[PDB]
């Protein structure tokens, strides 16, 4: 038993960024998609070193924000604490993506909370 879609990845991140940044950068962007909602990313998985986190938002509605967000605004973090993310012309980071995960994956995340 789990509430469904609550669950983002996050894609490329800066690798030696921090959850306390992740957290601005995610209240940062979601509050350019709207203002009806506040930005409640409840949890963070992120392990230091790498360029993705899971998201586990307060409802699916959040999630659906987020995914929103990042499909409409270019953003790239261009430091390990930069919070606004704007691409910069010439530069070789990816911009950030977020998935929403489901099916088996979402199960086995839920799993191995509870494991």
């Amino acid at each position: 038993d789990f509430t469904k879609n609550l669950l983002t990845r996050i894609k490329n991140l800066h690798p030696l960024t921090n959850k306390s940044t992740i957290h601005s950068l995610l209240s940062y962007v979601f509050s350019r998609q709207t203002q009806n909602i506040a930005c409640e990313p409840m949890y963070i998985d992120y392990r230091k070193d790498e360029t993705e986190a899971i998201i586990r938002w307060k409802t699916p509605l959040h999630a659906e924000t987020c995914i929103n967000a990042f499909r409409t605004q270019e953003r790239k973090q261009n430091s390990h604490d930069d919070i606004r993310a704007h691409r910069k012309k010439g530069s070789s980071r990816p911009f950030l993506i977020a998935e929403l995960i489901t099916g088996e994956e979402e199960k086995n995340y839920w799993r191995m909370l509870k494991k």
